[PDB]
């Protein structure tokens, strides 16, 4: 068959390292890439192909009660120990991660179908916006 | 509303690189980590939160037509321009990617119920096998 439409989930990836090394890809990237399970979506119409590939990377859990300090270990980032405390500032969920970095925290709030998340550290601020799935 | 329950899919991420740099995450990691999208699942009961955040790598979509040589920029991988030309050899889709690297290309075919992708660069071959979802 020439019909390759579908969503395809990787079962094996033999010698991806050798191939990546032949393309001169740096060790930091190869070390992650070698382990990832890729999902490839092919939308094929005759001899036209539209593809995209995605791969899960990391999962992390954070659980807390508002107003109760908790220890957090930021493994999916910088892997530091912080003592985090979250409050409601109006309707915004506000967290301060107390530790070796000055001015570190995040704030999160809903406006209809959107969730806004602002993350800070020192003089830098990151803004992420999420849509309900 | 204080109700942030839900599954939330990232639609934008501004200045993640600055935030990471402020956290002292190394350049190599930021070049990678700045390529991730996130889904956040919030399970909230009053002031008690359980959140699970998952990161995903999403590559750039491609569109090609069998027979039509085109400029492919290999954003996911080694960030090179190659002149890719995909043809059918029987029921095997065969691609030669002309560029800096010799013998670089891939072959993709259905066998039984699985999709096989063989990627070559020089003397290195990577063999991926995917199952249909």
């Amino acid at each position: 068959t020439r019909d390759q439409n579908g969503t395809w989930e990787m079962e094996s990836n033999e010698n991806f390292e050798g191939y990546m090394k032949a393309l001169d890809i740096d060790f930091a990237t190869r070390k992650i890439a070698v382990r990832l399970t890729q999902t490839k979506v092919i939308d094929q119409d005759g001899d036209n192909f539209k593809t995209k590939t995605t791969s899960t990377f990391r999962n992390w859990d954070v659980d807390f009660t508002v107003g109760v300090e908790f220890d957090e270990y930021t493994k999916s980032l910088d892997n530091r120990h912080v003592k985090a405390l979250v409050t409601w500032e109006g309707d915004v969920l506000v967290c301060v991660q107390k530790g070796e970095k000055e001015n570190r925290g995040w704030k999160q709030w809903i406006e209809g179908d959107k969730l806004y998340l602002e993350l800070t550290c020192g003089d830098q601020v990151c803004r992420q916006v999420f849509k309900k799935k």
